[PDB]
């Protein structure tokens, strides 16, 4: 039958066009690939001054804020924090989240099995005018976090400046790239300003905006914690020139619940001596974590890649000839 | 042969049994994977007291032993610690471990090829009663790591409490979880502790119950120090619903020869300025190492990757009919 | 035809061949693979004495150029620093760099919107003898970094010593591997520097060997910072002993453009209270970036894989054939 045997072509047609079209260029069959070594650097410039009542004004600089000031692609940034100052060890009442006694024969001397805040002594001491709360050993100023200010501290920090600097290579193609472009010259990081589609090159970010483009509030991240999750994409083809490869970013918001966890918060101490006597102050900062994470993928042109998809287009199609014959011999 | 016609059928059976199940239902092939952006947050709260000869008790609160304060995947959790305090610049003794001098002509100038201490300067001075020892130009309290006590400092780490938050997020489906699934609640976390059958989901961690799981004894771990890994697999069909995503908690004991660098151990110095005089404390922590790595995949329905696992089925099909059909003939 | 059954029996035998000496030998079709869990533990040893101009001599030991004291993966060592101490809170003249006020009417009150210093009085005060600055409200000493010293401060550090300790272990196998193995004992650590043919196995690196494999000369990296990725490869049978896994170290270059941003920089800050007045002590540390990243594959010796890659292969082998006889056809 004529039209058995044209049917049939159609059927070698189709297959020969998919096995060129889609796995040798769509798939870039006829190049190799391989994963890349990067290493991420952070650099923020930004001051904000904090005015605590009854205490003099607070100036904090990028030292401050960034606690992974060595430089690492997970670090935190400083939004709010609770000050707790002239800490010193000794025997004094405890914090009231843990327990209130009525009287000293409540108390039992030894350390709680939870949320262990010191060493009872085993008295009952007043912690204010109204409730009493039992005596520890330990840092006798608590952190008393139960009022968090609604206006955030560090405010400012939505509108900062935030600079990545992350180099990668190809130890199988030996080509390494920055995320620094031949389009980026130096008087462009001077005023410029990392955007979605006007400045994707320029590696200035503004931390609202990454805030912003990930999904979530900068006020509410800067009142009580949030995680932001950055990612850099180095997708390229080696055929090219060099200069075709640009990194991509895309933000990502990471955040659960609010009514459990809200947020993301820890506690740092600065030890120092202040006459003769061992002191501390502990902070309880409220902070957004930055994580960053690169992955990309480079191809070359190669013959065994290419021998390879070769074959298998070719088997491919005679296995699809096979097929339609069996087909058509019902 | 009606017995070879049988036997060609019963093999086409079998193949076609294999693509429609293990293709399918065990592998999810109809399913599409991607990768997930995960953030790992840590906190600890407990509270150890240790009291060393000729000195006052010491309180080492969460912002003591936990010395990535700022929180990332890869913490270590103070167990044992040799405290050198005072230390000053000047020229002294060194350690007997860089070597021993009988006269002042044995004695060099010059910084040491390998473990230099310090500047010698050329003086053999009695680092005690009976050996003497080179003087270099540093800390002249030098940390002697010779003697280190078999019960732990800081033992009381064993029973306490570790939160572990994690939030991932799949950037292909755009679905963010958390560890704190709705099925735990705000009074559950209050008095819950993880365990492998009874709270599969608390994400209260006790550290001895995760050196425990991993092969390993908490003192003799703590004693020099050690290395623990946690995993956090995110397995879940995203054609049911998403409270089913569930994370899976498993704990890997990294450990090594004890005959050869046993534990694991580091050097951190707290700069101070005491009486005009900048000093600093010195303290070898022998601590164990945590490290938290997430790596999981999500799994929902698709039309490209069903077509393409019901074409490849159909060819193997026509391959395994006519391979057994070329079996037949012979 | 006779010589068309030779040309087709060797063609069917070349393929044969090909499944049995490639896929199942050269690629271990036979053996399963999974992925381990990687702890790195690193611990410096060195030290470098930087006398400044007017003050007296700086003792550096490990814990002071090592800022990620803990232990990571990524830690960076310190090769060049600018000092500006005894800084205090005030009213006082600003950098250059932010602007230059000839009046007191140029200066506006508030804070600069990029690069941003402190909080602007209003006020034109002579930041020296020629020229004057803005005035504004932080830490008074500058950290003036527009003379960067050619010679590098710690430049004892090319040639200093380092050890990388890493445990690897694959959840599959149970089998669980360190960076020590059975050749290196206890006095070859003792005196052995890493080399790439003459102690492949020697766990001591030396910074300067490390930054010139490569491909970075160590000097400028000192002067104004560098990146050197560090990378460790676990490629082993199992089906051997134990002994045979050996761990394979390569060093990679990570650099950019010597004209915008070169090298790797960052500022940190020592609190402390001297003379009851809050005081710190600023670095813009200039070091190298060190990263270490760890990945390996096992294979072990498993029947479905076995049983998979016969199958593959009798098809593969079905296809050719199938594929001769087409052609023999016309
Ligand atoms: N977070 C940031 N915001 C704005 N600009 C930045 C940021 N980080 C770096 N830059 C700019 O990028 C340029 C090159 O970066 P480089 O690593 O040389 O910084 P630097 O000059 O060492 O730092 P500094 O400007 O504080 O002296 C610098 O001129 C710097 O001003
Ligand atoms: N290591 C831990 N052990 C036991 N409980 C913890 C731990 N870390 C956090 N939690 C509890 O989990 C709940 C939610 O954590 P969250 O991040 O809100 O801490 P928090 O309430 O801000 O800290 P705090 O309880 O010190 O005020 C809190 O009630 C907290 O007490
Ligand atoms: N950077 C380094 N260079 C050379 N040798 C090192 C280095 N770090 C550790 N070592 C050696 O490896 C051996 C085992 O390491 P281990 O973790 O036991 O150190 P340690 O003995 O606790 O510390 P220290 O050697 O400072 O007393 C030690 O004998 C130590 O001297
Ligand atoms: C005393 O502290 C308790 C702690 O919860 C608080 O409820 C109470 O209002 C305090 N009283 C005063 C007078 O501050
Ligand atoms: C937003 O950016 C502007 C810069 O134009 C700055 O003046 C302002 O303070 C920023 N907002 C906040 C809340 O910091
Ligand atoms: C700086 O970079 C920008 C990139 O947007 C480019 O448009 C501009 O021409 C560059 N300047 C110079 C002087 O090359
Ligand atoms: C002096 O120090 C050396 C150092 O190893 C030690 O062996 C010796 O016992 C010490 N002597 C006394 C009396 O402490
Ligand atoms: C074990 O846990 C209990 C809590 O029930 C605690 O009292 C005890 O001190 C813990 N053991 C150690 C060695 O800390
Ligand atoms: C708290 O969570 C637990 C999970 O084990 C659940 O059994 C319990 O019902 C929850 N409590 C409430 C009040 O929902
Ligand atoms: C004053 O500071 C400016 C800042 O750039 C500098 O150019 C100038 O040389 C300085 N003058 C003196 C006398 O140091
Ligand atoms: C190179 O190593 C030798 C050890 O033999 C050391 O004396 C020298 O100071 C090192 N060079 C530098 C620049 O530190
Ligand atoms: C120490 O290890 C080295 C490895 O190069 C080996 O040659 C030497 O024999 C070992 N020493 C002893 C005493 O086994
Ligand atoms: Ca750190
Ligand atoms: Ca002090
Ligand atoms: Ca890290
Ligand atoms: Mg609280
Ligand atoms: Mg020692
Ligand atoms: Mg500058």
């Amino acid at each position: 039958n004529k039209k058995v045997g044209v049917i049939f072509r159609l059927i070698q047609l189709v297959v020969l066009v998919y096995v060129i079209g889609w796995v040798f260029v769509y798939e870039k069959g006829y190049q190799t690939s391989s994963g890349l070594i990067s290493s991420v650097s952070v650099k923020l410039k930004g001051l904000a001054v904090t005015q605590l009542q009854g205490l003099g004004p607070q100036v904090w600089d990028v030292a401050d804020y960034v606690f992974p000031a060595h430089g690492d692609s997970s670090f935190v940034v400083m939004t709010n924090f609770i000050m707790t100052p002239q800490q010193a060890q000794g025997h004094c009442a405890e914090n009231p989240e843990g327990g209130i006694c009525q009287d000293d024969s409540g108390c039992t001397p030894g350390k709680a099995e939870r949320k262990a805040q010191g060493i009872r002594t085993g008295n009952c001491v007043p912690f204010n005018g109204t409730v009493k709360t039992c005596e520890i050993f330990g840092w006798c100023p608590v952190e008393v976090d139960d009022k968090i200010p609604s206006p955030a501290l560090l405010h400012e920090a939505e509108n900062f400046t935030l600079f990545i600097k992350n180099s990668i290579s190809f130890p199988r193609f030996k080509v390494n790239r920055r995320n620094l472009v031949e389009e980026v010259n130096g008087t462009y990081m001077k005023k410029c300003l990392y955007h979605k589609i006007l400045h994707p090159l320029c590696p200035v970010f503004s931390l609202g905006y990454v805030v912003r483009e990930s999904g979530q509030d900068f006020r509410s991240l800067a009142e009580k914690g949030g995680v932001v999750g950055i990612t850099i994409d180095w997708e390229c083809d080696l055929d090219w020139h060099v200069r075709h490869c640009k990194p991509i970013y895309q933000f990502h918001g990471l955040y659960g619940e609010k009514n459990l966890s809200p947020g993301f918060n820890f506690r740092f101490a600065r030890h120092f001596v202040q006459n003769g006597t061992n002191r501390r102050h502990l902070f309880k900062v409220f902070g957004i974590r930055f994580d960053i994470l690169v992955d990309g993928k480079a191809g070359k042109f190669d013959i065994i890649p290419t021998m390879t998809t070769i074959g298998s287009g070719i088997g491919i199609f005679g296995v699809a000839t096979v097929l339609c014959d069996l087909l058509l011999l019902h």
